[PDB]
C-alpha cells in the first residue's frame, strides 16, 4: 500500500503545516500537524475542556462505530516550546491520503495548554518519530507509521514541505519526479527516539563551506533551524544591523534586509536554503524589526533541523531495520 496527502502552511509565515487525517467511522477529518519530533497522535476532542477549545475541529469518539476506549490508558506530553496536552486513549481507524491503519491509538485531549487553544488551525498532532517516545501509559502505543510500515510497498515516508505553498507527505514510496539530482542518504541514531543525524557542515551565502560535524534532528514539528551559537553568529554577521535581542528572545534583523542563503551538508551533498526562507516577518505588527529563521540551539540541548531547513529539501525518512535519512534538492 501507499498513501499521499497534501500538507498546507497554517499561515503566511509557514509557522507550521497541517495535513488532513480521517479518523473513525464515518470519517471525521481533522487537520493535524505531522511531527517527526514526537510520537503521539493526539487530537482535540469532545472530551477537551470546553474553555480550551477555540475554533478547532474536534474528534467525537462516541460518534465513531469503530472507536474503542483503551481501558486505563492515559497520555501526557510536554514539547520543547513549553506547550503541553494530556488525556485518555481510544483505538480507531485512521487514514492518511488513502492509507488506512485499523486499531491506531488516537489520544483524545482532556486538557491542552494555551498555545494550542490559541491556534485554531491545528486540530492535533500526528507523531512520526520513533515509538519509544510515545507517552501512553501504562502500555506504550505505536505511531501511525510504525503500524502501517509492514503493509507499505517500501518502509518509508517522505516530507516535501513548501515555501509559502502546499507540499506533500507520501507513505510507502519515493516520488522520483519530486526532486532534482540524487538522494543522499546519511546515518541515523535512534538512541534518543528521534531522526537524529550528523550534518557535515555549512556555508553562509556564497562563502566557503566549513566542514564540521553538526548533530541534530530532522523535525517537521519545529518551525525554525536551531544550530550552534558559533554557526548562527557567523550567519547573522553577514546581515547588516542583525543582532541577538534578549527581550525578543533571538536574532532579529532589519526588515529592509536581503538575507543570504544558508547551505548545510549531507555527506558530500549540499542543501541550499534561500535567504527568503529565513525571514519570519515583523516581531510585532507594524515593526521594522524582523525575526530570524536561524536561531541558536544553546540551551535547547540539541540542534534542530526544523521546517526552515527541511522545506529546502525532499526528505526521505527510511524506516528500514536500520533507519536512515535521505536528502535531495528540489
Ligand atoms: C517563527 C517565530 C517568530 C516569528 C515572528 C515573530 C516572532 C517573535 C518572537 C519574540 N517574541 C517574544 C519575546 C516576546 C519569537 O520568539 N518568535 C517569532
Amino acid at each position: 500500500s501507499t498513501g499521499s496527502a497534501t500538507t498546507t502552511p497554517i499561515d503566511s509565515l509557514d509557522d507550521a503545516y497541517i495535513t488532513p487525517v480521517q479518523i473513525g467511522t464515518p470519517a471525521q477529518t481533522l487537520n493535524l500537524d505531522f511531527d517527526t519530533g514526537s510520537s503521539d497522535l493526539w487530537v482535540f476532542s469532545s472530551e477537551t475542556t470546553a474553555s480550551e477549545v477555540d475554533g478547532q475541529t474536534i474528534y467525537t469518539p462516541s460518534k465513531s462505530t469503530t472507536a474503542k476506549l483503551l481501558s486505563g490508558a492515559t497520555w501526557s506530553i510536554s514539547y520543547g516550546d513549553g506547550s503541553s496536552s494530556s488525556g485518555d486513549v481510544y483505538t480507531d481507524t485512521v487514514s492518511v491520503g488513502g492509507l488506512t491503519v485499523t486499531g491506531q491509538a488516537v489520544e483524545s485531549a482532556k486538557k491542552v495548554s494555551s498555545s494550542f487553544t490559541e491556534d485554531s488551525t491545528i486540530d492535533g498532532l500526528l507523531g512520526l518519530a520513533f515509538s519509544t517516545l510515545n507517552t501512553v501509559s501504562p502500555t506504550q502505543q505505536k505511531t501511525f507509521f510504525d503500524n502501517a510500515k509492514a503493509s507499505l510497498d517500501s518502509p518509508v515516508f517522505t516530507a516535501d514541505l513548501g515555501y509559502h505553498a502546499p507540499g506533500t507527505y507520501n507513505f510507502g514510496f519515493i516520488d522520483t519526479t519530486a526532486y532534482t539530482g540524487s538522494i543522499t542518504y546519511t546515518a541515523v541514531s535512534t538512541k534518543q527516539g528521534f531522526w537524529e543525524w550528523t550534518s557535515t557542515g555549512y556555508a553562509v551565502g556564497s562563502g566557503t563551506f566549513k566542514s564540521t560535524s553538526i548533530d541534530g534532528i530532522a523535525d517537521t514539528g519545529t518551525t525554525l533551524l536551531y544550530l550552534p551559537a558559533t554557526v548562527v553568529s557567523a550567519y547573522w554577521a553577514q546581515v547588516s544591523g542583525a543582532k541577538s535581542s534578549s527581550s525578543v528572545g533571538g536574532y532579529v534583523f532589519p526588515c529592509s534586509a536581503t538575507l543570504p542563503s544558508f547551505t548545510f551538508g549531507v555527506g558530500s551533498a549540499r542543501i541550499v536554503i534561500p535567504g527568503d526562507y529565513i525571514d519570519f516577518g515583523p516581531i510585532s505588527t507594524g515593526s521594522s524589526s524582523c525575526f530570524g529563521g536561524i536561531q541558536s540551539s544553546a540551551g535547547i540541548g540539541i540542534n534542530i533541523f526544523g521546517d526552515v531547513a527541511l522545506k529546502a529539501a525532499f526528505v526521505v525518512f527510511n524506516g528500514a531495520t536500520t533507519p536512515t535519512l535521505g536528502f535531495a534538492s528540489k
